[PDB]
């Protein structure tokens, strides 16, 4: 009687973590959830009360190196539809006599998309990054491809991505199929997305909100420093700063600390930043999302592309300063520190974006999005 939903997921943090409230909801709301994914997540999907499917994932496992996911663009693509292959069959025969209602699924699931469609139900992309706008195909998709898609391994990785669609009835190119979902949600906040005013609103729906420690007396500023010689710079600079408190999240190399200095492997980041008035990050999705949510300012310090991206449109926003880690000195960072906390116009924005964010809303609307899909 009660409906049921099959949600979709690999095992990787960051393509399970962003959808778990939403799961943990539709649950909560009464609605039979099963969960497909690999058995090192089981434990963490049972917990949302959604009862998981375990299947073989050839993907690298959540604590593998980043290295391992590939550097170029078909190493990184090609996984994902080999996975796909082999998942596939092993995903159909689990649900072969319990065919789901919804089919809800992660961007990296390609067996979902084809599922869904076999089975003649919707389905409904969680997206936990920026999705394509209108224009992406000319603008990003085509002059990323433009060499890769020439060579015979491009040639041949599109062959075959063609083939197994082809098998399964699907006539969508490779790039519609898995960029261009029919209905997405988009569990990044709108202020994060490029090209925003081009996103199609009739498809995607930006739910963004963060649906998802003590401060010592005497701190008027508390910094939180989250993801070597950079956090010595760190110490540096925040460390015996007046009415500074520094919390950095790294062990022993740091040299002698300062009594406003306290250093842990790992901080409920979400609760500090709550209490914090500077975040020093990385500028990964998350990150960047908790420093909106908390109306936080940042110094961002993108290593790896999107997240210059992500500290790009986080500057862009006037909320954030990027450095790299060649700029990331102590003097630096101090000084970007003191012109960030002491900015009201910075503080003005936070609060604009942290409201825009609630206005998106998270867990409790995406829920309603989902019921809305069941053809019903
Ligand atoms: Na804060």
């Amino acid at each position: 009687t009660p409906a049921h939903i099959a949600m979709f997921s690999i095992a990787a943090h960051g393509h399970v973590n962003p959808s778990l409230e939403v799961i943990r909801e539709l649950v909560a709301r009464g609605h039979r959830v099963t969960y497909a994914i690999p058995p090192v997540f089981a434990d963490k999907v049972a917990a949302t009360g959604a009862r998981p499917v375990l299947y073989h994932s050839t993907l690298p496992g959540p604590d593998a190196d980043p290295e391992a996911w590939g550097s170029t663009l078909l190493d990184n693509v090609e996984p994902f539809l080999n996975d796909a292959i082999q998942a596939l069959p092993q995903l159909a025969d689990a649900y072969a006599d319990d065919i789901p209602d919804l089919v809800l699924h992660d961007i990296t699931s390609y067996p979902a998309r084809v599922l869904a469609r076999r089975w003649g139900v919707p389905a409904v992309s969680l997206s936990p990054n920026l999705v394509a706008w209108k224009g992406y195909e000319e603008e990003v998709a085509e002059p990323m491809w433009r060499e890769p898609r020439q060579t015979e391994r491009g040639r041949a990785y599109y062959a075959r991505f063609e083939a197994w669609l082809k098998e399964n009835g699907i006539t969508e190119h490779p790039d519609t199929f898995a960029s261009h979902p029919p209905r997405s949600l988009v569990l990044i906040p709108k202020a994060l997305q490029p090209h925003a005013d081009r996103v199609d609103e009739d498809v995607y729906t930006f739910v963004g909100a963060c649906q998802g420690w003590q401060r010592p007396a005497g701190a008027e500023k508390v910094v939180l420093v989250s993801l070597p010689a950079f956090y010595r710079e760190c110490v540096r600079a925040f460390g015996n700063l007046p009415g500074w408190h520094l919390v950095l999240q790294i062990p022993a190399e740091l040299g002698e600390l300062p009594d406003n200095v306290e250093v842990h492997d790992w901080v409920p980041q979400l609760a500090i930043l709550r209490q914090a008035d500077l975040f020093v990050t990385h500028a990964g999705a998350g990150g960047s999302q908790e420093g909106l949510a908390t109306a936080t300012p940042m110094i961002a310090v993108p290593q790896a592309v999107d997240q210059f991206g992500n500290a790009d449109m986080l500057q862009g926003l006037g909320v954030a300063r990027k450095l790299a880690t060649e700029e990331a000195t102590a003097d630096l960072l101090r000084e970007t520190a003191l012109a960030l906390v002491d900015d009201p116009e910075v503080a003005r924005r936070l609060r604009r974006i942290q409201a825009e964010m609630a206005q998106e809303g998270g867990t409790r609307r995406a829920a309603d999005l989902i019921e809305a899909e069941l053809p019903a």
